[PDB]
Parts: C-alpha cells; structure tokens; sequence
C-alpha cells in the first residue's frame, strides 16, 4: 500500500510542487498519481479524475 490515502476532492493546483507516477511494482495496489505539496505532503489522486490531468498540463507548460 503505498497510498496513505487517495484523495476525491480537486487540490489547488497552486498548492502543487510536483507530481509522480506509482505502478503495482512501486509497491501500490493500484497504479496513483502522487502530488507533493509545497510542504511536502505526498497526496494520491484518481488517475481518471480530469482534476488530476488538468493540475498535470499546468506543471508541464510552466515546467523546467
């Protein structure tokens, strides 16, 4: 389980340093998209919510 917990509701994408992509193998039931925080919370989102896609678009236009 390598999900504390997934969450449902939209995090502000300001509030979002970066994300990462866990597979089965990573040590996860299902696959999750990780989101650290600014502060450094890691926190799951559903990979099929379009909240997640759309937080995942602006850290790539405005990436590195």
């Amino acid at each position: 389980d390598c999900c504390l917990s997934v969450t449902q509701k939209p995090i502000p994408g300001y509030i979002v340093r970066n994300f990462h992509y866990l597979l089965i193998k990573d040590g996860c039931r299902v696959p999750a998209v990780v989101f650290t925080t600014l502060r450094g919370r890691q926190l799951c989102a559903p990979p099929d919510q379009p909240w997640v896609e759309r937080i995942i678009q602006r850290l790539q236009r405005t990436s590195a």
